[PDB]
Formats: structure tokens, C-alpha cells, sequence
């Protein structure tokens, strides 16, 4: 029992935080195998990275200087080759996720880890992260049996307090750019089907004052939805919430016309899992991880 | 910018966790040096859990009965004995990826991390409180027993909580590194319930203070309060009586924000009364109480907004 927010264990992703030094700035690298991978804000990029040599980047690994052999821009990353492989690289891949999806960061400032927490990419692609200055280069990922998939490299905090950053191919998620001029997160909107999830997570541990006998068509749920600012809920996003829905004996489509009537008449002065709030933070799959004792 | 509930880096609890079986129980161990630390209710059986005598369950073993797991490698158990409800394993392996570390007993209203174990395998990080009712709001399943809380300062991981059990109501309790029990709690399965929860009101006024270094004041008012007063108000929302420690700890933040204890304590007072009125604080529309004043200051800025 109980329902936490719940990170990847971080051990796998601490053996690769190096610290990358160019001139004045300093922030948090990627190294896996001989390739150290940080924000390319860490120096017109080509134009500035044509003035660079090997020896204007200070890569630190703990105590241990590395060398660095060679250097390359991919979109927003710079890849920085060193003269010694890693050797706690963990098997791992580079996934870009979409908006919905959550995932673990491990917050690093100087090449050196402080924290971890959960978070989700949120529709209007930014995270609502806790970052600080120094903790570019810090990255997002999950863990799936023994393989680190890489899927966020934090590069920066927009004048809302959000953060943005890209994929580990350099990417970035959303409309943004990496330089200082006018960016500002579009309105957000609530994960709909990671609210139905977290409604499934509290019919398993006990919650269930929120069902009602009534059930609702999908269309007229969307309808609902999009007044109270909730993203679309699809078919697919139907099938997906299937376990939860076999696991509970409760229909997606109940758990939708539950939903509908907190979104009008709200909570009552009670609460959902100890929050006063409907929480979207949570995949399906985070539910059933969470609800089942996957490990790693 | 940005507040969130953050746990402390895993890495170094990770290359500590070890699966230990006795019989048919199977659970978590803590292998530090040469000795696996471990709850000594894996001695017992469902049946045995009504009215156990450890010593006696314990006397009728060998250390060929403990089976300890590190990864796909067996570890040798050569020694055994009981410390209050924990049992020590000396095994014939140190631990090459011990961490620097102390065993340390926490008071009510300290957090700590938690990393979650199955089958002596790491599933999951998250932060918690130890209430004031000494049980833990968690997160575990079964199998689960032997995982757990540390903090870590510099390079040195501070261990003190291992899992036991869970509650009727859903709450967990476990003992410290040394096997006491936090709170009046037995590894027995008796009729016992958590006692009344209350709210850790010094981590709530950290929380708040959070929030003002965040760049949020609306909660404000330009009232103050005695600490007594303060103290008859909050007792009738079931929360924690605020001591002059408790002040005198909160110190650094009410001076990097400019506003007295009891002028925070005075906001409090009126959040209670009056709720937020469809506002948050830090994204929450609860009071949040499981960041200690410590938690807030490694967190956030230490410029206010
Ligand atoms: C609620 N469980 C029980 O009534 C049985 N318990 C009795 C008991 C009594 C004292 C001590 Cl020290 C240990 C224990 C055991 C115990 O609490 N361990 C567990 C710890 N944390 C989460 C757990 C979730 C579930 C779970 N067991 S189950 C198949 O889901 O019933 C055990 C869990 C076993
Ligand atoms: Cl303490």
C-alpha cells in the first residue's frame, strides 16, 4: 500500500555526471564510452566553435581530468571526445518522449549529483522541474530491466520558472530556442488520461467515494474536457488504460463520467490519494510499476 | 526555480542491496563490510508471526539456513546474531562497493530517502517524513521488508530506517540500523494501529517560507502572534506544538526572506482559518509538511526572488 512519486533508481546515470568547463561557464556533462555529451551553450554556434581547440574544455570526472580528443555539434548537444572510455557506461539508447510521458532526472550541479525526482513532459513541452543555476547539462530517464534510456539533457529555466531542454540528439522539445531572447511556455493543459490512471491507482488502494453508477459516451467526455482545459482523450489512450480498468473492474468510460462530475462539482473538502488536486503526473504504466514491484 | 520533493542520489545504497531467504520468506539485506543487516522476522513463518520467540526460532539455525544473494553471485554466511529486531549475517565477502556511512536514529518530523527493494533488486526512489506518530506514509508492496531510509551528506550515506511492516491503515513502520523500533511498534503481528497523525508544523513554516524565496507572498498578513497563542490556535487543527528550537531552527530562513518566525506562524494561524480560496502554494493546495527547514535550504536559491 501507499502512493508516492516514485523515481528510477539514479546509480546507472551517476557513474556518467562529469563536470564541462568552457572559459567562464561551467555545467553538467553526459560521458558514455568516450563521448562526453553537454547544452552546445556551454561556449552563431559554428561560428563560435570554429574559435574553439581541444584544450579550451575542461571535462572533470570526480577528481580525474579527462582529455579531450576531438569535438562535434548535433543540433543543440556538443559531443566532446575524450581520451578514456567510461567504465561504468551502462547499456543504454537515446529516446525522444512525447508530451504525457514521465520520467526521472538527476539534478547535478559541477559535474556532481544532489537530487533526484519524478516529472512528466508536459503538453505544452516544457517540465516542471526544480533547477537551479549549474544544473544545465543535467539529464531525464527511465530505466527498462537493466537499459538507461536517455531521453532529456535540461539546458534551460523560461521566465515562468519551467524548464526546457532537448533529447539527447540535441533536440529540443518544444518551440524553443537556446539563446536569451522573448520565449514563453505556451498555456498548458491537464494529462488526461494520466489523471484516469491516478483515479485507477486510488480505486486499488482503497478510494473509491469518487465512482458513481453512470458511465459517458467519448465524444461527449472530449466535450467536457476541453472546457476545463484537459488534453483530448483518445482511443488509444482508451486501450492503454485497459489493465487498470480489467484490474478494478471499472470501465474506462465509468472512470471518465467520475471525472466528468469532480471537474464540475469538485471535491468537497475531501481528497484523492492524500491530494486536494487531480494529479497528472502519473502514466499508466507508472500506476502499474507503482501497483505491481517491477525492479532493476 | 522550481520546488519538488527530491530524493537523494541512489548509486551508493544500490551497491548495497542484497535478497536474504530463510526457509520460504524471502527478503532485503543491507550488506555493509562483511555483514548483511537484514529484518530477523525472515526467520519467521505466517504462523509464527502471532506470538514469535526469535530466540528460539533463531537457536535452531545454521548459517547454511541463510541463503544472501548479491546480484547472480551466492555470498557465504559464516556467522550470525541478533541486535533487537535486526539480524546480522557476518558473511566471507566484504562489500567492495561499501560507501562511507553512519547509522543514525532520526526524530519525528526528519525526512529521508527510500529506495524501494524486491528480491534484493531496486525498483524505485522516493522522499518521506518520519511522523509524529513515528510511522512512515510509503510506498511498498510485499517483499519489501528490508528496504531502506538513508540521507546523504558530503560522501557519507546515513542509514536510518529499515522496513518491517505495514499498518492496518496503510502506514509503515521499521526500526533504525540497530533494529529499535521507531515508536511503540512490535515485528509481531498484533492488534496495534498507528496512533493519531498530527501535522509537522515546523516543516509547514519551512514550506511557506519555501514559497516567499519562490517569489510567493500572498499568504502574508501584518499580523504576528505569541508562540504560546500560536501554539493553542495549531493544536486545534491537529498540528505538532511549535518549540523555541523549532524557532530558533527556522532562523536562516526567516533571515533570507525578512519575515520573524511569528509573523510566518501568524500566516499560518490564517491559512488554517481561512484555506487558500482556490490558490496554491508551490503547486500544492494542501500545507505541505515533509521538507524539513535543512531540505529547504539545500533546495532552494539562497537569493530570494
Ligand atoms: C499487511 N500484511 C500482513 O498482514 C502480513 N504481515 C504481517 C507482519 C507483521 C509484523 C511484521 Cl514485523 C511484518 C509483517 C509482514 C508485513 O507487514 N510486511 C509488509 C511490509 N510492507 C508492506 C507490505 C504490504 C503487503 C504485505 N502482505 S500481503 C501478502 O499483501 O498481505 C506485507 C507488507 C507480513
Ligand atoms: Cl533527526
Amino acid at each position: 500500500s501507499g502512493f508516492r512519486k516514485m523515481a528510477f533508481p539514479s546509480g546507472k546515470v551517476e557513474g556518467c555526471m562529469v563536470q564541462v568547463t568552457c572559459g567562464t561557464t561551467t555545467l553538467n556533462g553526459l560521458w558514455l564510452d568516450d563521448v562526453v555529451y553537454c547544452p552546445r551553450h556551454v561556449i552563431n554556434y559554428e561560428d563560435l566553435l570554429i574559435r574553439k581547440s581541444n584544450h579550451n574544455f575542461l571535462v572533470q570526472a570526480g577528481n580525474v581530468q579527462l582529455r579531450v580528443i576531438g569535438h562535434s555539434m548535433q543540433n543543440c548537444v556538443l559531443k566532446l571526445k575524450v581520451d578514456t572510455a567510461n567504465p561504468k557506461t551502462p547499456k543504454y539508447k537515446f529516446v525522444r518522449i512525447q508530451p504525457g510521458q514521465t520520467f526521472s532526472v538527476l539534478a547535478c550541479y559541477n559535474g556532481s549529483p544532489s537530487g533526484v525526482y519524478q516529472c512528466a513532459m508536459r503538453p505544452n513541452f516544457t517540465i516542471k522541474g526544480s533547477f537551479l543555476n549549474g544544473s544545465c547539462g543535467s539529464v531525464g530517464f527511465n530505466i527498462d530491466y537493466d537499459c538507461v534510456s536517455f531521453c532529456y539533457m535540461h539546458h534551460m529555466e523560461l521566465p515562468t520558472g519551467v524548464h526546457a531542454g532537448t533529447d539527447l540528439e540535441g533536440n529540443f522539445y518544444g518551440p524553443f530556442v537556446d539563446r536569451q531572447t522573448a520565449q514563453a511556455a505556451g498555456t498548458d493543459t491537464t494529462i488526461t488520461v494520466n489523471v484516469l490512471a491516478w483515479l485507477y491507482a486510488a480505486v486499488i488502494n482503497g478510494d473509491r467515494w469518487f465512482l458513481n453508477r453512470f458511465t459517458t459516451t467519448l465524444n461527449d467526455f472530449n466535450l467536457v474536457a476541453m472546457k476545463y482545459n484537459y488534453e483530448p482523450l483518445t482511443q488509444d489512450h482508451v486501450d492503454i488504460l485497459g489493465p487498470l480498468s480489467a484490474q478494478t473492474g471499472i470501465a474506462v468510460l465509468d472512470m471518465c463520467a467520475s471525472l466528468k462530475e469532480l471537474l464540475q462539482n469538485g471535491m468537497n473538502g475531501r481528497t484523492i490519494l492524500g491530494s486536494a488536486l487531480l494529479e497528472d503526473e502519473f502514466t499508466p504504466f507508472d500506476v502499474v510499476r507503482q501497483c505491481s514491484g517491477v525492479t532493476f
